[PDB]
């Protein structure tokens, strides 16, 4: 079912919507433009509101659809489970393909960054038919990322290793000054004069101030510590098969610490990738610069 | 010295602020008589952590129990940009002057947790003011953090949040400072109810101090840190005196490493054994604490 919630009061032309999917759940979801279908998904701490300063451009080309994960934004946030299934990459990407389902779309260009590139990840991989060719911002594979913990990766990725801490302990943390914790992920991201302006921040702090947020968002990371890894594991010999693209931030943690289009090498067919002037957004931070690059890539893709 | 009564938890225990001669000033317990026997607490306690074997050991040693700097009703200094104030070696150094203003030449020394990563340092700087060592609960530092990996990173998250740079640790501990030193105490100790409520309210006492919240946070930068180099620096030296190692088979320590293996690298005369509990064998099992030690200490001095 799909239910209309209205204009978006942040993206000009898009339309907002509520979609209910065979699973039961129901995601909020932005749509606008016309032509091939384009998925942008956000990641932590933000929702689709991200995709705000380059969504209107892409629409002009595109059916741009931009979800709410689970558990993030306005989507629904189900009570979880001891193994953190509920929020695991796998469920995540079947949250998404039924979104097509129900929009009626097949195949899909798929961009997703942050959270969003680990739920592509395992998108691509279980459903490689339906995703026509991927873009994955500011990451490197989740089993690689925690593969080479040492000291440094747990120093600069702490949060790594406090956001999967047994259940209340995180979650109680971060409640104690929502904003302050905001804030921590968010500066820390930008760092170059105002990439994130106070209205978008109040949007993205209305929706973390949620304690059913909070929570999810800790299952995201406890799953990415358990579940995830024993997904990636068991079909480690296979492959992405549509091509990928990698654009990330220079100035960014990871981009500081690996060499980004390496770090996929051994999980995809066809990869290529670049460096932006940015930190870890650079849809937010270099707008523009982002645009650019995504087009070449969506356009040289048969 | 200042006297400033008797303990309200170690019986027969005066309490001092004792003042050295690098200007610093620390909070003791000392009891009893005979050869001088040093304990030192680690995080986030101070010296009652001391309180159940103490009294034990005081009828045949002079037991001193000092507060580290930082810690307790010591003082603790301003911080210096690159953490030395509150490394081990000078950590240590407030340890020998301690000795040397009480009057003490030579003497034992027994360390938990943070106080062990002192006694290493101890030892390595000072190797004729000690007679024997025993070390809780630790592997040294270097090898701690070179073995990093993702379940130690999860075990012992701490060594990577409290070492995050000012004030974000401090911050947030200061959110609710009884509530991190519950989960701190709760993931230590797997014998449950070894700390009373009265002896966490005497640690909560002096956590809740922001004072104490940045020194620990100091302690652990420059253990991230400065320490480390110090380590390198001196690489090739051993501890001469004898080395004991009591762990608890139960807890991380016991289960990542084999303990008295990470040691033999460090020292030439070593031996230790684990014990049925978690982190804190003074507070856990306190008889066979006590055992364990006064073999040692009997087969050495
Ligand atoms: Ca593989
Ligand atoms: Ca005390
Ligand atoms: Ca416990
Ligand atoms: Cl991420």
């Amino acid at each position: 079912t799909l239910i209309e919630c209205g204009a978006s009061p942040f993206i000009p032309g898009f339309a907002l919507k509520d979609v209910r999917l065979e699973n039961g759940l129901t995601v909020r979801v932005a749509i606008g433009g016309s032509g091939s279908p384009l998925v942008l998904l956000h990641g932590h701490p933000q929702n689709h509101t991200t995709w705000r300063k380059v969504a209107p451009t892409l629409a002009q080309n595109h059916t741009v659809i931009l979800p709410d994960l689970r558990g993030y934004g306005d989507s629904d946030k189900p009570t979880s489970d001891p193994a953190h299934r509920t929020y695991s990459k796998r469920t995540m990407a079947q949250d998404i393909v039924m979104l097509m389902d129900a929009l009626g779309f097949s195949r899909f260009a798929f961009v997703g960054h942050d959270r969003g590139g680990r739920v592509g990840h395992r998108l691509a991989l279980d459903y490689p038919d339906r995703v026509t060719c991927c873009t994955f911002i500011d990451i490197a594979p989740t089993a690689t990322m925690y593969a080479l913990t040492d000291k440094s990766f747990a120093t600069r990725y702490f949060w790594w290793f406090f956001l999967i801490q047994p259940f209340p302990l995180p979650e109680t943390m971060i409640a104690h000054d929502p904003a302050f914790f905001l804030r921590k992920h968010i500066s820390g991201q930008l760092k170059i004069e105002g990439a994130t302006s106070q209205e978008a921040f109040n949007e993205y702090l209305r929706c973390y101030q949620n304690p059913e947020m909070i929570h999810a968002i800790c299952e995201d990371y406890r799953a990415a510590a358990t579940i995830d890894l024993d997904d990636d594991a068991a079909d480690t010999s296979a492959r992405i098969r549509c091509p990928l693209q990698l654009l990330w931030g220079g100035l960014g943690t990871v981009g500081q610490l690996y060499n980004v289009v390496g770090t996929w090498k051994e999980k995809a067919l066809n990869v290529q990738g670049e460096a932006l002037p940015c930190g870890h957004s650079p849809q937010e931070e270099c707008p523009e610069y982002f645009i650019q690059k995504l087009q070449s890539f969506l356009h040289s893709v048969l």
